[PDB]
This record gives C-alpha cells, structure tokens and sequence, in this order.
RNA sequence: GGCGUAAAGCGCACGCAGGCGGUUUGUUAAGUCAGAUGUGAAAUCCCCGGGCUCAACCUGGGAACUGCAUCUGAUACUGGCAAGCUUGAGUCUCGUAGAGGGGGGUAGAAUUCCAGGUGUAGCGGUGAAAUGCGUAGAGAUCUGGAGGAAUACCGGUGGCGAAGGCGGCCCCCUGGACGAAGACUGACGCUCAGGUGCGAAAGCGUGGGGAGCAAACAGGAUUAGAUACCCUGGUAGUCCACGCCGUAAACGAUGUCGACUUGGAGGUUGUGCCCUUGAGGCGUGGCUUCCGGAGCUAACGCGUUAAGUCGACCGCCUGGGGAGUACGGCCGCAAGGUUAAAACUCAAAUGAAUUGACGGGGGCCCGCACAAGCGGUGGAGCAUGUGGUUUAAUUCGAUGCAACGCGAAGAACCUUACCUGGUCUUGACAUCCACGGAAGUUUUCAGAGAUGAGAAUGUGCCUUCGGGAACCGUGAGACAGGUGCUGCAUGGCUGUCGUCAGCUCGUGUUGUGAAAUGUUGGGUUAAGUCCCGCAACGAGCGCAACCCUUAUCCUUUGUUGCCAGCGGUCCGGCCGGGAACUCAAAGGAGACUGCCAGUGAUAAACUGGAGGAAGGUGGGGAUGACGUCAAGUCAUCAUGGCCCUUACGACCAGGGCUACACACGUGCUACAAUGGCGCAUACAAAGAGAAGCGACCUCGCGAGAGCAAGCGGACCUCAUAAAGUGCGUCGUAGUCCGGAUUGGAGUCUGCAACUCGACUCCAUGAAGUCGGAAUCGCUAGUAAUCGUGGAUCAGAAUGCCACGGUG
RNA sequence: AAACGACGAAAACUACGCUUUAGCAGCUUAAUAACCUGCUUAGAGCCCUCUCUCCCUAGCCUCCGCUCUUAGGACGGGGAUCAAGAGAGGUCAAACCCAAAAGAGAUCGCGUGGAAGCCCUGCCUGGGGUUGAAGCGUUAAAACUUAAUCAGGCUAGUUUGUUAGUGGCGUGUCCGUCCGCA
C-alpha cells in the first residue's frame, strides 16, 4: 500500500460526511446496515441515471436521503411519479418513513464519482482506455478543475499481462489537508477480468477549514 | 571506398627497373584536337512508315556498330630533340649544440666474498609464520684484499639518431643537423615492385667472465586443491669478442616529399639591431609540448609537426572463426621466420558515445549502524507460532531483512474447511412455477442428531368469491453451490526500500543521433530548504506548512466539576451560598531567526543571549512520490477462463487443529537480602456499562453465593492502584529464594471444560544460583521497573492496543 | 521462460436545440480570426409542460377533538375547451421558505354505589375492596373509595392403623403342597 484514501484524511477538516446522524450504539449497527441497504438498492436501481453521491440524515423516527445526481430528470419522471414510486421501498426497507431529496449537480464532468463513472461503460462497450482517459482529463481541465489525475489498472486493452497507466494535468496536492481532493473509485467488468479506475480532482484551496 | 581506434601504413633506411617531374625559347608532331577516305558483313538494338483484322511477327529507309588504318592540317598541353635560368636539389667558407656511433683508459658510491680485530644470542623474513643463516661465534662494527655490472644529484613531455636506441669522466677516428653573409653546378628532383643493409629484447654456436638480479628447480607458507601471487636459496640468462634468427603494442596503432589554410602559452638551440642598468625589447630561422578557431571524422578526437583542401609513388584491406593454420618454395645448426590457402559453421563479429547497475576504485554526507553506555535474548521449567515426526485429520494461507505472540481483536458443539460415521438430489441459501392448506402453538416415539412418522390444534386480514399478502409440503427445469485451483490473468487492500530525498514534465539550448542542461558547482540544512554562480527559464509529484494531541495566558457558560470569603453544624463540601480558582470545551493571543552582538561572500545560514512556558520543526502523531520485490492475499469481497452437478455441492453426531524421541522465533516468571514475608498508609490518568457494570448486609480461610439500590452514565459502579512508604522478621543458606510438576476436594460462565479456560484452599517444592560463540532496542520524561483500563468475548493474554507512578 | 504498446481520421452520456453582444482565457512577437472554451447580459421564432385568463359557487379554515362559531388569510371545488396572453420551468413529488389565532361547552373516550370472581380456603355462600356490574355527565361533573371474614361436606369414614372372603402376575418356563404384597 502506498496511498491512503484522501477522503477520510480530511473528512474532519474540509470534506463533508456522507451520513449525518447520532447513535449510542444501541442502534448504530442497524443504522449502518439500513444505510448500506438503501445505498446498494439505490445504486442497483438508478443504473442509467448518473448518481453523483448519496448523503443520509437520520432524525428521530425518520430518515432523509439527499441523492445528488447529474441528470435528475430520469429519476424524477413525469409529474414526479418515479420518486414517489421508489420512495415507499426505501421507507419500508429503513422502517421509518422516508423523504427523498434530489439535487442536480452542476458541471457533471467535475465530480469525482461522475468522472469515475461511464468510463467503465466505455470499457464495456470497447472504447480505448487511453483516449477515454485523455478525453475525461481534458474535459475536466477545460471545465475549470485546477488538477486532474486518472489511473487505470488491470488487463488494459485485453492484453496478457495487467499494468497500471495514469495521466495527470495541473496540480494534485494529495498531501495538503486544505484543499478539495474529492476522490471516488469504479470498476469495469470486461470480457477478460476487471479493470480498476481511480480519479483525483483538485478544485481549489479552501481557506478557513470547514463551514467555508 | 578506406587504412589512429571496425579489416587495412611494410619496424626503418638505401636503391635498380618503373611511375611522375621546376621555368623560357626554337624545333618534331608521337599521344592528344579538327576534316576527308576505306572498312567496321548480313543479322540485332533505336527512330520514322508499311503489311499481317490489333499485337507478337515480318519488312523499307535512316541512325548506330562507341573500333582500326591512311591522308590533309591545328600546336595550347604531355612526349622527343637543342639551347637557356635559379626558386627545387647538392657543394664550399665560419661557428653552434647534442646520452649520435666505434675503440682504448681512468675515479668513487654501492652489493657480494676472502683474511684479521672488537663484540654476544640472535639475524633474516611476512598480514602472521616457517624453510634459511646462528654458540663451528651469526647479524653489527673497523681495517686490508679479490671480482662483476651500472655510473646517485645534475635529469627535464630536455638533446641526438631513419628506426631500434643512446646517461660518470678523458682520449683517438667518424656520421648527421642548424644559422649570419658570400659565388657556381644548373633539374642533377620525389617515390619505389624485386634487391641490399640496419634492426629492442628473448634465443642458439664457439672461447671467456660471472658481484647483484633472475626463468627451470629445491624448501617454507595461504588455500578444499595453488605445478602461482609471498618468503629462503638457486642453473641457463643478464656481461665480453666473433658468429646465427629477424621477431614486438618495432605505437604517434598516423608510409616519404612539395606548397597553400585563423591564434595563444611555452621548451631547446643560433642569428641582426637597439643606452644589454636584471633571464631589457623589437625580428628572423631549426626541433618539440600544451590549448584551441575554421575545416574533417560515426564519435573520441586531429587541428600549420592536421586525421583541413590537393599533387607524385609504394604497401595493405573486402564478415567473425577455421588461421596468419596445413601443404608447398625459400632462409635458418635449431627454435622458428617468410609466401600463403581450402573444406565446414554462424547470424553476426565490431569501435566511439549515451542511461542505468557493479568495483575487494576515489571523494563527501545521513540513520542507535558502529564507538561510550543501560537492560535483556542464547542458560531451566513456564505461554505461543513454524519445520519435521505420528495419526484419519493435525484444515488452509504467510516461508529472508519485509514469515514465525502472523490472518486468528481470543477453536468443547458453534467458529470449522479435515477425518470417521450416517442422510439429500432444483437442494442449506434466490427468481419462474401447478396445486392442497395462512401461519403458528404445545407436544408421543425411533434416533447420536440430521429426519421418519404420529395428535390437540390456528381455522389470521383482504373486491363480484377460478382472489392476494404470506407461510409451508410435493414434481421437475433452467439454476443454486465450492474456504477447488489459477495473486505467473486481475480489481481492491497491504508490507519493503523510506518519512530516504529524490522522481519528472513544458519551453529553450547543446550533440545528426541514444541523450545532456535544468537536477551539477560554493556555502547551508532535518532535507531538490535557501542563496550565489552558471543555457537556462518555470512547473508537478516531492520536504515544510495547513491537520490531531500537549506545553502559557485571556474571554465567553458553572452541573454531575471547585471551595478565595461568610453561617451553622451530624466536622463531613454537609448545603445555603460564592462563579477567582483545580477543572470542563469553544474562540483567540502566543515561537515567527522576531531582535542584540560575533561569524560569512555587503547574502543564504550559523554561534552565543534581553525577553518568554517556551529557540530554531518547542515535544509527539497522522500524512509514505516516481517506482523495485511475477512481494502477500482468487480462504474478507468481486472478477476472466478450468473443474462437479447422484457431488469438490447440502444436513447432523464424535474427534483434530492444543499431538509421544527435537530444533527455531518472539514474550513472562525469575537468579534473590535493591529482595518475598506479616500488620497500618498516600499519590494518577485514560476507558466500559442495559437481558451490562454491578453498590451495601450476611455466609464465607476462596474463587463467590442470597439480598440487591444506583447507573444509557462528570452523579453509580468496574476500581482502598502498585513501586514506595512505617515497623519488626528472614543473614547468604535444598534459603521465609523460584511456584514449574503432581494428589485431594470446589467456586463462577457455558445444553456440555476427559481430550480442551480460568480463578480458590491444603500439600508437594523441577530447575536455577547471572548464561559460550553470536547478538537485540533505546540519546530524555526516552531504556529499565510497577500497576490499570480497553478491543473481539458465555469464559479464556504471559499477546495486542493506550494511559499513568517512579525514573 | 516471457512482457509490448500507431488513428473519438468509430468527437459517440445527450443537457430543449439553435442565435448576437457583452468580458475573462488557451491561441501570440504583437492586436483579430478558427474558436479550446465554462459562464455572464439580451430576444424567444419554436418544437413542450404547468397556474391559468369559461362559467357557477362563495367554494375560504382554525383554534378544543367535532357543533352556525371570530380578527384574518398568501385562503378555497366541479365540469368540454381555447384565439391570443400574464409568469414558472424543461421527464421537478415534497425541502429552503410564509402564518396562525376570539369561539361557545353540544359528545364517544374519559370519571359513576349495594355487586361477578379472588383473602383459613382446592370445589365455593362469601357482599367485608372494587370498575365501563345498575341511575349518571364535558376537556369537565351530580365528588368519593379492587382486601383483611372466622368456621363448614371439604384427598372422604374401610384412603391412616385394629382387620380377610378371594373378583390376583407372584417366584429363567414354571403344573407347582408353601412362602407375600391388600
Ligand atoms: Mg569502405
Ligand atoms: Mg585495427
Ligand atoms: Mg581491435
Ligand atoms: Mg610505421
Ligand atoms: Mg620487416
Ligand atoms: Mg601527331
Ligand atoms: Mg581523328
Ligand atoms: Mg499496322
Ligand atoms: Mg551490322
Ligand atoms: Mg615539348
Ligand atoms: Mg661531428
Ligand atoms: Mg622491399
Ligand atoms: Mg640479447
Ligand atoms: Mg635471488
Ligand atoms: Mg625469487
Ligand atoms: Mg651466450
Ligand atoms: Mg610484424
Ligand atoms: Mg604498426
Ligand atoms: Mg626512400
Ligand atoms: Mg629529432
Ligand atoms: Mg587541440
Ligand atoms: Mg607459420
Ligand atoms: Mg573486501
């Protein structure tokens, strides 16, 4: 192991949590079990939709999952029927009634999860990894990101020996703890194994710490 | 085309034939140049046309047949002839330097022997030793004598010589080179296949010489072996004269001569003139060294002494091995030399340079890596894991540093895969289904249970009622399943170098090009941290900072946390009350080389100090680059093929992971008078608690048992911390030391501790009595020594992870 | 052993889409350009949707649950549809935001005085205690009140001990003179 996960090293400084609630470990295990279940159900359901992230709040005898996505229209549906359809299942899985929020994410090519997504789809549909990564990094640089670093490893191009390629633009200060280093992972299930993809997006230096 | 380095300059010099040849005139016109004639067969090629329906094919003419012979001219060049000239070349006259060669003499240093004197137990030698020399007087010292070789300093990138080569001094003969001025000789000039001559050392023959050195050889020594490197002796040889071979990295790996083509710093040796006041200056020659411009080269490098552009000549090269080998001719007393192949094999063999890596290469620097400690490990039981052993299994993985108190943060069945026994074939675990009943709640037997039967039963909520949740049973089919394998297909995660300080990119520049600068060099540092200088200018990953804890102060708000001041007391924070404090957890100030001197390059930076709780990162943690190790996990999980579907899949009972001769690793108890023992007695922090922590009373010698209040926790518990401190007691002891083994009977948790936890009593009292080679961590609240909490956990730490006491 | 790597010259997820300008930025000797561009300002022609502009109604609730209930509200239902238009969006359900009260005391819940069991006590007569067991009423009332009865046929006379006529397997199989439990 070389690099630690850049999210949980600055979660207490500049980055927000993906789950906001409290427990006295009387129900902590079941709360995360419920959070894991709802997260995996949402990920399995909203496959076509480009879901950016899933934040969960758990107030007293209620929950609130605020999904952030790039294209919210598919999840919304006509007259807001699909959200009502997929809200009851979440509510009954979590026990307490739910209230699902949906947030559109501006600049869909500047989110770590979004940029890590659909590159696996390109690999599945047999798009060359080098050109795919180059297009992703150049689009992210053009949109406004100050630094982008993309790594792709494992059975690239259906070869015989796996390797690890990477591209980098601008600056990616992974060691500093006063910058947005939003990072997410994704995997592709090709015809000759599994390919791992990692993306680091440095946007700026957040002075002052948490709460802006 | 090339010959400095890949293959290619004879080792050098002379020189015959031959090749070439300064300058002017006249003559000849042989080559050469112009024109004409004959011939150069036909055929063929080419060009223009035609015929075969096109083409192939045939055909007419033209051109061509690049050649030869003859005739008529041209005269610049080459050639022949005759006259001239000095600029090429050679000679005279005078000086200059020189280890140039041959021959003969002379003088010391030094080594070795002979003889003598003084003198006693060592000398010599090696990383260390011995062979060797010594009491028969060694080594050392002094005297005289014998003999051989070379001539310390001068002595240099100095001189001479064609090359080889040449070093005291003197004499005799002689070759060669340069310069000042002077006249003639008049092309007499350069090279050279054959040929001749010289030719390092080693080698051979004859006749001598032989001090030192030294092949062969003898002995000692290291090493597994050492026919060597090392040591002690030692023959040929090295020396002289005449003879023989003609080999070298005979090297400047560069064949001889001519002229042309920028410069600087010298060395040696002449010569002209200037006031020669110093090895003062201005010119001109000969030899030679270093740097370097243009130019050349694949590059290194050459660079007026070209490896720059030419001219004349000779020799050599045509892939690496076979091989400069055999045969053959010649030379030679011989060794051998010279001229010099062929068959067969190979896809390369090569040289200059570039980036890494290595060196028993050099320079500089850092880290408990050594040095100065301290304590332990290895010695003897005790708790663990690994290897092998045995078994049916001792389930599998990790197998150097980076595996061995590892996954496992804790195996009686559970976990659990392995084995012995029994059962199932859509399954324990999903989706699609046709039905019959909601389920479900007690229960009887067989059985170790898995599951085989049997019952009293429930008759749950839902529309038009062939119903739906939902539950089970039967029949399959896809399917489910694998801790089966492939981490040499992988994703993800992790260890190591290493918290070392380096790793790269953009532009520019340099070299054709791999590539280099930037990144090196000088200070400086914890550091690619900074500065300076420099074809470098900037940036990214990086070394730091931002992040967490703690070290001081201020403020905000005082309960469950505190008592500066007062009142009472049940003397206790008890509570009224007091919000300064100890403290609680939020925001700030605060240490930033900031300043003062010295040092340094007028910097960077370093040393000391007035201040501060703090000083150069104040003290710790997190943060672990490019990348290396087919590094470890397909048994956390996912994933591509491969494997089984009556079995590698599914369920249950009992055993095994904890095991008979051992070794290894990491820890604990210790060894004793620094100590254990009996009775009083203070000083902490951090954490846990809801079928859990568990106050008090009573039985208990005891683990604990009935009773249990309080506590989702600054309230109540876990939980009078130990070391120490007070007093006795033990006197260096098979010990009042170590509690390992073993027997008896129990206490708590767990359907159930025989295989296999721990605590408690009684007794028994193994070793040991400071540990061999070789080793491990630590530089300050650190190493040692003492106790406690917490993780998974029904119970199980001597392990792991953190607080503290002393230090 | 082994290990190379050439074409979004398949702009390929489709944001309604397509426009001009306004300025930053890459492009550069230098100011335009092609755009490489993410926005910001403007108009919507338009493919689209929603409140709609139709009428009737006063549809308007909200504190106390409900009952004509008051200040006030941004407050409010049915029906087929459009010519043009006033605003929001682009496959927008909530959230962020903006708000709730004067009522009056009509009622199920909610609280009732002579009643079904449980206390020596197991069957039970047990009122002695009590409710939604019987009269009764609003955010409140006509209030009001779940254990302590002794003792009885009460395991029923042969069950406990004086005690035997046989309606008895007795004793590996036992026919079994006799022993042995009632
Ligand atoms: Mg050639
Ligand atoms: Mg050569
Ligand atoms: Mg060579
Ligand atoms: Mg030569
Ligand atoms: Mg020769
Ligand atoms: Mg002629
Ligand atoms: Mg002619
Ligand atoms: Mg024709
Ligand atoms: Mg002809
Ligand atoms: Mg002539
Ligand atoms: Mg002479
Ligand atoms: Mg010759
Ligand atoms: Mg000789
Ligand atoms: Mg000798
Ligand atoms: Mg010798
Ligand atoms: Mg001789
Ligand atoms: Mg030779
Ligand atoms: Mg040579
Ligand atoms: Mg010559
Ligand atoms: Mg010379
Ligand atoms: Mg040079
Ligand atoms: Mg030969
Ligand atoms: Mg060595």
């Amino acid at each position: 192991g070389q690099k630690v996960h850049p999210n949980g090293i600055r979660l207490g400084i500049v980055k927000p949590w993906n789950s906001t609630w409290f427990a006295n470990t009387k129900e902590f295990a079941d709360n995360l079990d419920s959070d894991f279940k709802v997260r995996q159900y949402l990920t399995k359901e909203l496959a076509k939709a480009s879901v950016s992230r899933i934040v969960i709040e758990r107030p007293a005898k209620s929950i609130r999952v605020t999904i952030h996505t790039a294209r919210p229209g598919i999840v919304i549906g006509k007259k807001g029927e699909d959200v009502e359809k997929l809200r009851k299942v979440v509510a009954d899985i979590a026990g307490v009634p739910a209230q699902i929020n949906i947030a559109e994410v501006r600049k869909p090519e500047l989110d770590a999860k979004l940029v890590a997504d659909s590159i696996t789809s390109q690999l599945e549909r047999r798009v060359m990894f080098r050109r795919a990564m180059k297009r992703a990094v150049q689009n992210a640089m053009r949109l406004g990101a100050k630094g982008i670093k993309v790594e792709v490893s494992g059975r690239l191009g259906g070869a015989e020996i796996a390797r690890t390629e990477w591209y980098r633009e601008g600056r990616v200060p992974l060691h500093t703890l006063r910058a947005d280093i939003d990072y997410n992972t994704s995997e592709a299930h090709t015809t000759y194994g599994v390919i791992g993809v990692k993306v680091w997006i440095f946007k700026g230096e957040i002075l002052g710490g948490m709460a802006a």
